[PDB]
């Protein structure tokens, strides 16, 4: 296992040097985003969460195609908040509850090192 602690404060850093195959070997789900919402990565962990299958999922949008009950002020917004600033650093409790069993999660997004990627981590509460 890749040892990287949830919400650490270097994360990013960590993350940066991470192929799709490492960033699997995460305990924790980790999605990243570009600036309009577009997954890039999405990791074994989160796949385990939500049922969706990675491979399937990435090129999809996030917002509008996959995840629709994030797509309110609370999440988006927050998100698309944080593309138009530069800068993002946020986490909160939210529930998925789309096409599955509602599930409880912490979510923590944040700001990759490159320049117009985002990071989406996930675990279980
Ligand atoms: C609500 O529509 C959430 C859906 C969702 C969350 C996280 C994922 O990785 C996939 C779908």
């Amino acid at each position: 296992m890749e040892h990287v602690a949830f919400g650490s404060e270097d994360i990013e850093n960590t993350l940066a040097k991470m192929d799709d195959g490492q960033l699997d070997g995460l305990a924790f789900g980790a999605i990243q985003l570009d600036g309009d919402g577009n997954i890039l990565q999405y990791n074994a962990a989160e796949g385990d969460i939500t049922g969706r299958d990675p491979k399937q999922v990435i090129g999809k949008n996030f917002f509008k195609d996959v995840a629709p009950c994030t797509d309110s002020p609370e999440f988006y917004g927050k998100f698309k908040e944080g593309v138009a600033s530069g800068n993002l650093n946020t986490m909160f409790e939210y529930t998925f509850d789309y096409q599955m069993t509602p599930t409880k999660v912490k979510v923590h997004m944040k700001k990759a090192l490159s320049g117009d990627s985002y990071w989406v981590f996930v675990k279980r509460v």
